[PDB]
This record gives structure tokens, sequence and C-alpha cells, in this order.
């Protein structure tokens, strides 16, 4: 099948972020999803899990797994991963940055409740402090509706989606950055993006 | 200066996959060492650190952050990022499993001493029956001397690093994985891994 497999749980989780970056794409997808202990081991036993783990994503031939490798290959594919190395190493790094505060906003579930107060105010100042007013000074610095080569490239869906999270974890968080609050607005009205925030798309919930 | 500039501590930690890129790579690098709050604190206040964190490279006139988004454009300016999209995602995937691992031995110094031998038994237990198992696997199907595309590439050299870590860490733990032990002494063998694994290289230890 042309259209991408994505094997995961029915659940954001880790596979979000590569449903997000194929819809922007505007590439139909398929999920297949991990309903039971068979399903996992089935995967295994078939050697379609290199490190046992998922997400892993059927595309062009390929059972790749570890979501850097899937969203990269994506990326490039799509052509949303900028026109030159130097471009991808801002991508890259500004990219890494969102998943790294992305990383820390999720585990505060997986984190037992009795930590979870101390790992969420830790979260908030890195919010608030280190991560979004990064993303705002490069916005206030170029003054482009993009992160970067002023064109749309996978990082600016990464940070649209991190805006949406830090949005469900403490709304407050996003008051005092307006250029990040303009660019959601304008990314989320991208026709693709548009399209993957209606109910009954493929995004997932909370 | 041509010759990148790294910016760490005298340590180890999260620049030294950096260092060996580069030095596989045959490329001379400076290190300035962070020897005190102020080197740091001047860093952050020269606008050098986009998230107020190390490692740091200057690099063809860029300050990059991250050491994924170093890493990837180490690769592909110097020919080690393979020769297309696919071989790409085969050498990420790789790469990924492979930095995954060293994490999770990395991180049983940092964790506090109580739970150092909980982690411990993990990471042995993932070394031995997930992550190594995976490359003798690829090794063994193609029976060529490299991961990827038989020929030199960055995941050559996070591997052997990753090897020499485990030897460290418990080396009973390569005794079963044939392919990897012969793998191990070929890539030490190329001529800019030799000279990095002599003493008085750049080579950080343990
Ligand atoms: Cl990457």
């Amino acid at each position: 099948a042309e259209k991408p497999k994505l094997h995961y749980f029915n659940a954001r989780g880790r596979m979000e972020s590569t449903r997000w970056l194929l819809a922007a794409a505007g590439v139909e997808f398929e999920e297949k999803f991990i309903k039971s202990a068979e399903d996992l081991d089935k995967l295994r036993n078939d050697g379609y899990l290199m490190f046992q783990q998922v997400p892993m994503v059927e595309i062009d031939g390929m059972k790749l797994v570890q979501t850097r490798a899937i969203l990269n290959y994506i990326a490039s594919k799509y052509n949303l991963y900028g026109k030159d190395m130097k471009e991808r190493a801002l991508i890259d790094m500004y990219s890494e940055g969102i998943l790294d505060l992305t990383e820390m906003i999720i585990q505060l579930v997986i984190c037992p409740p009795d930590q979870r107060e101390a790992k969420t105010a830790l979260a908030k100042d890195r919010t608030k402090n280190r991560y979004l007013p990064a993303f705002e000074k490069v916005l206030k610095s170029h003054g482009q509706d993009y992160l970067v080569g002023n064109r749309l490239t996978r990082v600016d869906i990464h940070l649209l989606e991190l805006l949406l999270y830090v949005e469900e974890f403490d709304a407050s968080l996003l008051t005092s950055f307006p250029l990040l609050k303009a660019f959601k607005s304008r990314i989320s009205s991208l026709p693709n993006v548009k399209k993957f925030l209606q109910p009954g798309s493929q995004r997932k919930p909370a």
C-alpha cells in the first residue's frame, strides 16, 4: 500500500508527531492499532520491530522504528526538511528542543501521582523560561511566518503540536508570547492542518 | 576557525559521540571547556545557547545545540550519512537504538546509588536481549563489514562507541555476539579510529 501503515496503540503517545507530519503533508495513512499482547507479539515474532518496540511505520517497503528515524524520512520524502544541510541544522536544532519539552510534558502522566506535582512545576518553568522564549525570539528576530527558510517545514508542525499541548497543560503559559499566539493561529489555518484539527480526523485525544 | 569548536565540560557526557564522529571523519577540532559557572553564563548571556544548554558546536558560522542536530550536520557534511533518504532511514533507525541504550548506561551514574543496582540489571538485560541481538542480526544477515550500504557511515562509529562502553560496563555482555566482536576489531582498525583510540587523543575518560 502506498498509504503508510502506522502501528501503535490507539492513543497519542509516541506516534502522534508522525500523524501530525503526515497530515500536514497531505498524506493519507492507515492505522493498525495494537489491541492485544498477541498483536505486539506477532509484530515482534514476524521480525517487524528492530528493537521490539513501536511506533513502527510501514512505508516504501521499510519497517521503520524509532520516531526520529520515522520523522526524518517522512520530512525528507515530502520536502518538509528544508533545502540544504545548514537549513536542516536549524530545523533539527529547533525540533530537538521541541521534542525535549514535549517529552517532559508527556512524562507527567506516566510518572507516579506523588511526583507529578514536582515535575509539573519544573515542566511549567522550562516552558515559560527556557523553551517558549527561544521560539518567540526566533519569530521576533526575522518576523517571518515560518520558523526556518520563510516556508513551511516539519518544525512549524512540531511547534504547533507543542503549542496545542501547552494549551492543554496550562493555557496561561502562552499568554506572554504574542508571536507564538499568532504563529499558532497561522499554522492552524493551513488547509491540511485545518482538516487534521477537525473532529473525526485521526488526531488522537489527550 | 575551520576547526569546529566544541563547548562542553571536560568530560565524556553528551559531547563524546560528536568527538567520535569528528575524529572518525579525520576532522581536527578545538575544545573550549566549561570550567566555571561564569563560562556557562557567558555562553548563555552572549546568546550562543538556543536552549541555554551545552553541548554546543561552533561550525560553519552556526552555533549548534542539541546533539542530534550536531551529529546530523557533521554526518551530512563529511559524507557519513549514506547516499539517499532510504539509506538515511536505516542509519537513523540503527543510530536511535544505539543512542537509547547508551542513554540507559550513562544514566546509571547520574542515578542515585540506591537505585543504581536496579537500573543496572535492566540495562544489562536490554543490552543482552534487545539491542546487541538486533545489531548481531544486521551483521549476520548481510555479512558485510559495515552496518549500512557496505561502507563506513556514522552508525558504524556510534556502534563502536557503544561496544566500547558495554565493555567498560560489563565485558561479559559481549561474549555471545561474535560478529559484533569482529565488527569492533574492524572499525577500531580504521586509521582515524586507531588514532582516536591512542592515549593522548581528545577521547575522554570514563
Ligand atoms: Cl534526527
